């Protein structure tokens, strides 16, 4: 058997007490009210009792909304410490009322002494009414609360080094941990925010920001500043979405302290504010500038319009050099034309380099230092071009926007390597003058580097299309994906890098003492690159070779075997690398496939909301004047705003509260209290 | 004190309920009629 | 604009009638008492009235369940036509109960006339309130009205051929699939089974398998008959789980119209009583009947004691067969040291095949017709066991019960592979009489073949294993996981043959003119399975081959270039071949991945109920006597039982009738009519 005994003492409540505390819990008002003024006179009870479950008699008047026993018991003087926590935790609007207003009249000798009733509060001892009222949501509490001069310390910054910080840090870190939290959420309720803030917008995106900032340097407490972070941008796009009219919404967004509010909700990473419909619609207005009724054409007459005006490339450009004051010239300056005038730059640049790789052009191979082709001098205008561009995008916007683009690092690489290429052909034509055949030439020719790094730059710029995958509906969401699931194959790849080594290391181990000379070999030819495959694990780098060219299964079986007849060391190098197929072929290889998938589900649900983002990204980069001509011809020689904004904002902040309001066991329990209550006074008055 | 304050969390956080309810009214409902 | 009309005339209702109408909603009974009794003095209001949205006073009575308002409703003499249909849907008891006694008492005169109120009904006619109630699954109407001498219409066999049902059939399909699916709807209610059936468990075994293969017949209301047999199959394992102790668990079990009601439950494929946690418990003490406490041990000990009855396997069966009364002789009785043997002498099978092919045995090769060794002379023995354990387990059981198992397919293809191979062996050394080298050898050679055959049976008899997967307890759901996706790739592999052959077809037409001689070639070989490729696309066999090794990356790209310079026909030749690899190697395989992934994820849930079913299934095919000795050695030459099931499935159906009854916008609304009824009663006496 097992014995069995309260271990923690808890005091038992006498017969009156427990009497008492019933007829509360019932409602019988004329009971409780006989209890009361039978206290006094005989002291037998005391009023400020708890029960088992730690709940005093006006926390169950406050717990059954029962009003009438609530100022009943207030009349009395009761212990009143911390009840109004547990009302606005309660959301009882009344019982709120009652609490703030009962406080002050009829205060006589202090309060009644009262002992050991104060160690049990569920709520903390650093909380405050106001901020408990933030973090309820509720409007009316906070409204109340904020009337009667109510104030919220305001948190530190994230990388804060001062001595008070640091002394509450290092004496009790998990009460500033909840200090801070506390005070977050408190400031991040979208009531507060709408009810003590002139720019609710600009704070949601703010708080947002900060709170994900937070979120990304506390990793304890990730979870909540992450929701506090959906619950500020939810906010915002729920502001934004209550508007009625167009002229509300372009007040909205042209408000400054041209779309100066798109601007900054695009550098907050507010993805929920730009991907609002309405939003949408007016970029899509501003998009189509001189084009009405885009979405209404068949698709052959936009295609028709979309090749015409692409072919007119090499005009609308020198027409904006030459008379930008014209019918004609302003026709470029629409972000649509703009656009599609990049586009067919660029597919023009990417034709020319086709055909700079066909025989008809190419001639005299067995020159060392040739002169360039007039394809090379067509093609070098538009490299400058490039250049230009990309250098003239480094100076506006900043050398610390320049490096958040991301896209950027290919065009600084393709700058690298023209400039590389175009350096080579000139020291080659200056200093190497001569007819000498190419079977002989140096390995280190700078000729043949030059075309080498002019080949990779060539890759790199046909590979530059991607990122107009955001014009198109389908084409956006699918490379999301890829930009998602190439973090994931990084994160794959640093644990195959790591196996790779690992194997590569032990095979040259193995494998570098019967290495061969390439005179002896046949073709006088050393490598896995050969007809006949030679020794493939005679050095660190062929060994990596090797190893890497297994995954596609190019690297044959023979090449473990060596000349001499050394079964033992054959055989423990077969098994390293059957052992390495296995694992790269059986478990990595997969496990990045199940890795992709799960990422994958996670990333559709929320495919289009990005997609719009970086569509309405790149829709504002052409919407500014700056870059109006094309890469080859780049290079050639107020307080009514915030008075409408805040009317808006005014009757935006109203609609958002009436549709909030619009939009349990506690509950019951109140209806229990409400027919108990009246049937207690039905029979008493009967 | 954190048996406490879990016993408070544990007590803060169907078709019997209705039924205490419909009970409830109809058990004053007979005693009204009887006392009336 | 559009104008906007009632196109259908619905009729309005006068003033007094919606006044009564709102009225008897509002549960006022005094205002309702006094039109009622104006009504027949007067004539103003039609009692049996519509409404909008079709119910009548006594519908609007019977949904808010004023049973006072009900009873005054009938006292007037109402229309009460289908008005039981909706209190029995509506589940009240006091209504049912109402309607019922009331019908009887004080009809005079037939009925008062009334016309035209009989169009709509919300019931279907073909409707019955036994049936109804029947699909309401509520038991005090159910024992109400079977208390009342009702009964139910019997349905026919699914494959019924009679007059009437083809006659029903022809002339309205509609109402004889209503009428069957409403009939089996009632039978299939718990509560039906509970009360009128004097097995219940058998009824809903049956009544389960009968909605099961209607499901497989019916194809238009395949999914309410899953859920039949679904809902069937939950009350037989609900009512099993009532069971209080182990005498009523082996009594239920026990029960014969010997373990028979679980052999009946198998084969009726009731996986979820099979399954049940208490049933699993009775079959591992009866499956571990001499080794108590198999469970508590740790695994090493397990291991020697499985290790120390696996090796010694050639005792303990000529025990059996030399005193089967003794101590030694019996242990072989009890299931697990059966089924430890039987897989000692399966593992000693397949040990002796790998023995038989080893160097040490196999001497002078250069023989026509070999004798048999003396591996072969012992193997022998082994394959005439399993001849004779086949054709017994063919015998008993039935040959109806044999081509159930699904494993027997197997055994029947490696016994006449050993019968072929058995047969070659002897007319070889009967009438091949020599000793000619094998390299001239007949490619018909009986020898061959026979050895042929033999490494085919050799195969199928190591792969025999998988069906001891059910005995662990980890590779029992992935074999299952396996079984559902064998069917998942035969799926595929029909359109992959289909896709196979088209190509195959294609590409044999266009390349079968350039066919070369095996004396032209090299080596003298013509084939895929040369050294040098020869000509892979010359017949339809080898044009089929030469596809099929293609998904593999087995056959090279130069099987495709002809002798002659026809570099169309090659180029056209290459396209096919790469339009084959395109298909087979990125769409189809990828497509099997994600069928097989999605079938994994359905599987999992059920895969522990099937793999305690299938082992549940393997448990008892030991528990009999019939296949005690191993193959090696098996051809050597009562109404108390009734009274208490009866006593047994009386209490479990009390006490699921307990646990069922223990375990919306008309709730709310009988708590508004309670408050109004109330408040205008307190008001008029008042
Ligand atoms: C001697 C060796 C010779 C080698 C020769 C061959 C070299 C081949 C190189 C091939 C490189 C291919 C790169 C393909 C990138 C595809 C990216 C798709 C996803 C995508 O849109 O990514 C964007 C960023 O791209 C990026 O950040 C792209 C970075 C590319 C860097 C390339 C140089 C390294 C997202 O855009 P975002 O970052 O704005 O999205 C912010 C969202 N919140
Ligand atoms: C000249 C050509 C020479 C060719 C030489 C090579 C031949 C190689 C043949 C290889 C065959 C491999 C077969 C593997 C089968 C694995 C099955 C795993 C799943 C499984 O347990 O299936 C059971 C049925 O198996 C079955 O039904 C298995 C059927 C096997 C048939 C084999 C012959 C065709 C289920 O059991 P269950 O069906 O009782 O489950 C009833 C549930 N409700
Ligand atoms: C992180 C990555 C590692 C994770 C942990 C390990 C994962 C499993 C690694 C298995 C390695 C097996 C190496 C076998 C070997 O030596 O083969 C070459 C050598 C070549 O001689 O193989 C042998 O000598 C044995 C021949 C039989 C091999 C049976 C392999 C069974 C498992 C196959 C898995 C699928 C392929
Ligand atoms: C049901 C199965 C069919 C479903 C419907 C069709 C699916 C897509 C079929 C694509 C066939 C492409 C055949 C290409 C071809 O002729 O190649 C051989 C020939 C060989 O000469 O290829 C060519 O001549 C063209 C060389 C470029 C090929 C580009 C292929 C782009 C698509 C690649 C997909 C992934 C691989
Ligand atoms: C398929 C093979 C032959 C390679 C083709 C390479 C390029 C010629 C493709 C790759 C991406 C294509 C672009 C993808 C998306 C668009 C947006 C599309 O416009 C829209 O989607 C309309 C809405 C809008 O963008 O405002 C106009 C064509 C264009 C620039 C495409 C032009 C042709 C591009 C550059
Ligand atoms: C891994 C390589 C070397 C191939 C091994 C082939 C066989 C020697 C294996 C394959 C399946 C194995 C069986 C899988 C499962 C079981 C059940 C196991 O017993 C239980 O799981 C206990 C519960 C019970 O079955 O009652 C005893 C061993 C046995 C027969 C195994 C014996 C060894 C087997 C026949
Ligand atoms: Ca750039
Ligand atoms: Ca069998
Ligand atoms: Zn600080
Ligand atoms: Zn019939």
């Amino acid at each position: 058997r097992i014995p069995l005994q309260i271990v923690r003492a808890e005091t038992e409540l006498s017969a009156e007490e427990k009497a008492f505390l019933n007829a509360v819990e019932k409602g019988d008002y004329a009971t409780v009210k006989q209890a009361l003024q039978e206290a006094e006179i005989y002291y037998n009870v005391n009023i400020n009792c708890m029960d088992p479950l730690g709940r005093s008699a006006l926390l169950i008047a406050i717990e059954n909304e029962n009003l009438e026993i609530m100022e009943l018991l207030l009349n009395h003087s009761v212990y009143v410490g911390d009840a109004l926590l547990y009302a606005i935790r309660k959301e009882v609007v009344g019982a709120v009322e009652l609490l703030l207003s009962y406080r002050r009249p009829s205060g006589e000798k202090q309060v009644p002494t009262l002992m050991m009733d104060t160690q049990f509060s569920e709520f903390t001892p650093d909380i405050t009414p106001i901020m408990l009222a933030a973090h309820t949501n509720n409007y009316e509490i906070i409204k109340l609360l904020v009337q009667k001069r109510v104030t919220i310390p305001r948190p530190h910054q994230i990388r804060c080094n001062c001595v008070e910080c640091v002394s509450s840090s290092e004496v009790d870190s998990l009460r500033h941990s909840r200090s801070r939290l506390n005070i977050y959420k408190a400031l991040a309720s979208p009531s507060l925010i709408a009810l003590s803030s002139e720019d609710p917008i600009l704070t949601a995106f703010r708080l947002g920001w900060e709170l994900k900032e937070l979120s990304k340097v506390e990793n304890e407490f990730k979870a909540e500043y992450e929701e506090l972070s959906q619950q500020c941008k939810l906010f915002a796009k729920d502001l934004l979405d209550q508007a009625r009219s167009s002229r509300e919404l372009e007040i909205i967004l042209n408000h400054r302290d041209d779309l100066a509010k798109l601007k900054v909700a695009i550098k907050y990473h507010q993805k929920e504010f730009v991907a609002q419909p309405n939003c949408q619609q007016l970029l899509a207005t501003l998009w189509y500038d001189g084009f009405p009724g885009w979405r209404r054409k068949h698709w052959v007459v936009k295609l028709l319009t979309c090749m015409t005006i692409g072919f007119l490339f090499p005009m609308l450009s020198i027409a904006y050099l030459i008379s930008p004051r014209s019918n004609l010239g302003l026709f470029i300056k629409k972000p649509f034309i703009k656009f599609i005038c990049h586009t067919a730059s660029y597919l023009t640049f990417l034709f020319m380099l086709l055909l700079a790789s066909q025989h008809i052009v190419r001639t005299d191979l067995h020159v060392q230092g040739p002169p360039p082709t007039v394809v090379e001098w067509m093609i070098l205008p538009w490299v400058l071009g490039f250049i230009w561009g990309e250098i003239k995008e480094m100076w506006d916007g900043g050398f610390t926007e320049y490096i958040h683009d991301w896209w950027n690092l290919m065009d600084f690489a393709m700058n690298s390597l023209y400039l590389a290429t175009i350096s080579l052909k000139i020291v080659a034509y200056v200093k190497y003058n001569g007819s000498r055949p190419r079977e002989e030439w140096e390995m280190w020719h700078p000729t043949l580097i030059a075309e080498a790094l002019f080949a990779i730059s060539n890759i790199l710029s046909s590979l530059r299309l991607i990122s107009l995958f955001t014009a198109n509906s389908h084409l956006g969401p699918l490379q999301i994906s890829l930009g998602r699931m190439l973090l994931d194959i990084l994160k794959f790849l640093f644990i195959y890098c790591l196996v790779l080594l690992a194997f590569a290391n032990g095979l040259n181990q193995l494998y570098f003492y019967y290495e061969t000379r390439a005179i002896d070999e046949p073709n006088n030819c050393k490598g896995i690159r050969c007809e006949k495959q030679n020794n493939a694990f005679s050095t660190l780098f062929e060994t990596l070779q090797s190893l890497f060219w297994s995954v596609f299964g190019l690297l044959n079986l023979y090449v473990t075997n060596v000349k001499a007849r050394h079964e033992f060391t054959e055989f423990v190098g077969a098994t390293m690398f059957g052992t390495y197929n296995v694992i790269s072929l059986v478990v990595l290889l997969n496990m990045l496939i199940a890795m992709m998938n799960n990422s994958y589900q996670l990333i559709a649900d929320h495919a289009d909301i990005e997609w719009k983002f970086a569509r309405t990204k790149l829709w504002m980069s052409y919407f500014d004047e700056g870059g109006t001509l094309p890469p080859p011809f780049n290079i050639i020689p107020s307080l009514i705003q915030n008075q409408h904004y805040q009317e808006v904002i005014r009757n935006l902040v109203k609609r958002y509260v009436a549709a909030m309001i619009r939009n349990t066991e506690e509950n019951f329990k109140e209806l229990k209290q409400d027919i108990s209550s009246f049937r207690y006074e039905v029979l008493d008055l009967l």
